[PDB]
């Protein structure tokens, strides 16, 4: 039942952390499933891919015509008030083409938030396949 809304980009702030205009408010939102080497990590600061993965979720979400925005079926904010989401740039899933090209691993999963995992864990598998970026 997972159904897809608008959103609009304000900015993009990392690799898995986008910041959109939803229902009209400025939010925070993470993307689901997936972790990113970050450039802003909280002990590490920046790690390796970090600012590949930060440079290819802007680049992304920057130059899409439509942005949008999918709950899963479980808690759709987590303890710091970002939303859980899967993000589309013109109808990609900016989670899955992150995993594709080697530039995230699937998260651990929390359930019921689960719905994408096999196809994610499916594309993380060809990226490690072709040994791309972070599998090279």
């Amino acid at each position: 039942k997972l159904h897809k809304e608008p959103a609009t980009l304000i900015k993009a702030i990392d690799g898995d952390t986008v910041k959109l205009m939803y229902k009209g408010q400025p939010m925070t939102f993470r993307l689901l499933l997936v972790d990113t080497p970050e450039t802003k990590h909280p002990k590490k600061g920046v790690e390796k891919y970090g600012p590949e993965a930060s440079a290819f979720t802007k680049k992304m979400v920057e130059n899409a015509k439509k942005i949008e925005v999918e709950f899963d079926k479980g808690q759709r904010s987590d303890k710091y008030g970002r939303g859980l989401a899967y993000i589309y740039a013109d109808g990609k899933m900016v989670n899955e083409a992150l995993v594709r090209q080697g530039l995230a691993k699937v998260a651990y999963v929390y359930k019921p938030n689960n719905t994408h995992e096999q196809h994610l864990r499916k594309s993380e598998a060809q990226a490690k396949k072709e040994k791309l970026n972070i599998w090279s």
